[PDB]
């Protein structure tokens, strides 16, 4: 997938938006944009409204012009985007015609929201076993263990969804880059892994502080507090709020804490094992290609619907992959969630990942592994033999804040 | 700013209020506060915030809340970067400690006056019978903003009725480059799109 950061940041290219004008800059010694076709497009949250081309006409190392016909100024909510690409209508002898030769994108503006749910006319029904509680409305349920504080189970009609519960992932499997190694003979104590391993990240352990389930007027309320421990020490705290109406929709609130002391967490989310599996992904974020904090100049913000099996990068020496940035909505089966995260799904565990070395003995698992982070440490590689992941790109904030609203259809 | 929704609710240990309004300026939507309220037994108010900017709107200079308190102080008492006035891009000079002092101290008599004396980092404040708590930035004045604003020497404010308070989740940086121009680096800008705050508030 790196080749195509590489592709887009080495662009002969070069592009600045001015109001409705587009500056293009030429980054050729030598050459003309003699076979270069301008399009460009407008697209409210991947609903293209309007697009158009225009010939590249630039000297080498020159600017152009580029004249924006009049913008739609829709009124309905979202993002507004604005995208051009760079194409080459005829061959090369070493390009197709039709060939991409760069890009860009803008956001041109926002919509907000101030929009409100109408009326439910019903109310989820909670009930409680000393086990757990129940929430139910129509064909739809949820369990959350009253042990574990987790939501542990969930039906639609007399199916159940998950064949794990849903929980709070701070680790990855970690990258060549995590590990950090020259030669096999030498260790990095400094290595992230190695850190991570050290803190005991990789076997913290969650304790719950609380867990209580409250009615209001509209909707059901659940409040979880947990902690995680390694030897005395708590690295992390987990506080929660799930919120389901009558519309059946379950929002999530998430808001975590980490010891100062404690080295950075690769990444601050959830995740389950959900029981369907389906074959394609849809969503609407930085896309399309495996996209990375430290690595997603290349990607696009759009509607992208791929194969599951696109969701997956076959490293052969594997570890935590397939990552997309920037996600407002996510959409797998009767599935659906919404907010602002990356995520990565596929039908390995982060654990089989990380248990083996090569790409050609993992084996799907039971359904489908999905991982929805709130927050992902950069992947670095200024070098593979030492830590190059930039300061800009480690969690250290020590206050991590999201939220989540999951339904089905 | 424009109500959105308002809610009450009791809960087994507390009450619960829920807010949403929406400032919105000649039908463009800036910004979006989505806020609860709980309140139990022990007479603590937490607070929650949550808000969203408009990604086309220019990122304002903070993200707090404010008000005018009817009490008046002597001391000002917190745990935070101290002790001097400090803002975003100008606190290193700053110590994490807890201090103690006089009002007037926390009042920047700039000649040309103009939004002065946060502090920020600040975990714990504590002014008359009042505490909050948890991870801010404040200032505290007899001065509101709109004086400030409105004023253009020292020697003409007047202490306002009570005392003014602003409490901010977030706060834009000062610049200083160079003073006529835009100098604020962008690490520094409140661009995020997407804030989130919380609070205590309680009485002793």
């Amino acid at each position: 997938p790196a080749l195509t950061e590489a592709k887009h940041q080495q662009q002969f290219f070069q592009f600045r938006l001015s109001g409705q004008t587009i500056e293009v800059t030429s980054e050729y010694l030598f050459r003309h944009s003699d076979n270069e076709l301008l399009h460009w497009m407008v697209a409210l949250d991947g609903k293209p409204l309007a697009s158009g081309e225009v010939p590249l006409d630039v000297a080498p190392q020159g600017k152009q012009l580029i004249e924006l016909p009049e913008l739609p100024q829709p009124e309905s909510a979202g993002q507004l985007w604005l995208t051009v690409r760079v194409v080459q209508p005829n061959a090369t002898a070493w390009s197709e015609a039709g060939h991409i030769s760069a890009w860009q994108q803008w956001r041109l503006a926002e919509n907000l929201s101030v929009t409100l749910p109408a009326a439910s006319h019903a109310i989820p029904h909670l009930t409680t076993s000393e086990m757990d509680f129940c929430i139910e409305l129509g064909n739809k349920r949820w369990q959350f263990n009253r042990q574990s504080g987790f939501l542990s189970q969930m039906w639609i009609g007399d199916k159940k969804q998950l064949l794990t519960p849903l929980r709070d992932q701070f680790t990855r499997a970690p990258l060549d880059n995590d590990i950090g190694v020259s030669e096999a003979t030498r260790i990095d104590p400094n290595a992230w892994v190695e850190r991570w391993k050290a803190a005991g990240h990789y076997q913290a352990e969650a304790a719950l502080l609380q867990c209580t389930a409250d009615t209001l007027a509209d909707a059901v309320l659940i409040t979880t507090a947990h902690a995680w421990q390694h030897q005395g020490k708590t690295l992390f705290i987990s506080r929660k709020t799930y919120r389901i109406d009558g519309s059946g929709q379950m929002a999530i609130t998430v808001d975590v804490e980490v010891a100062s002391d404690t080295p950075h967490p690769a990444r601050i989310g959830l995740n389950c094992q959900l029981a369907q599996v389906a074959e394609r992904v849809n969503w609407l974020g930085l896309g399309p290609q495996e996209n990375y904090p430290d690595r997603l100049t290349a990607a696009c913000f759009d509607r992208w619907d791929l194969p599951l099996s696109d969701m997956y990068t076959p490293y052969v020496f594997p570890s935590e992959n397939g990552l997309r940035c920037g996600t407002r909505e996510l959409n797998y089966g009767p599935h659906q969630w919404r907010g602002d995260f990356q995520f990565n799904i596929s039908r390995y565990s982060q654990q089989q990942l990380m248990e083996t070395s090569h790409r050609h003995l993992l084996h799907a698992e039971e359904g489908t592994w999905l991982n929805i982070d709130g927050f992902h440490m950069g992947i670095g590689g200024d070098d593979s033999w030492s830590p190059s992941v930039s300061a800009e790109f480690q969690l250290s904030a020590g206050r991590y804040h999201y939220q989540l609203v999951w339904c089905q259809k």
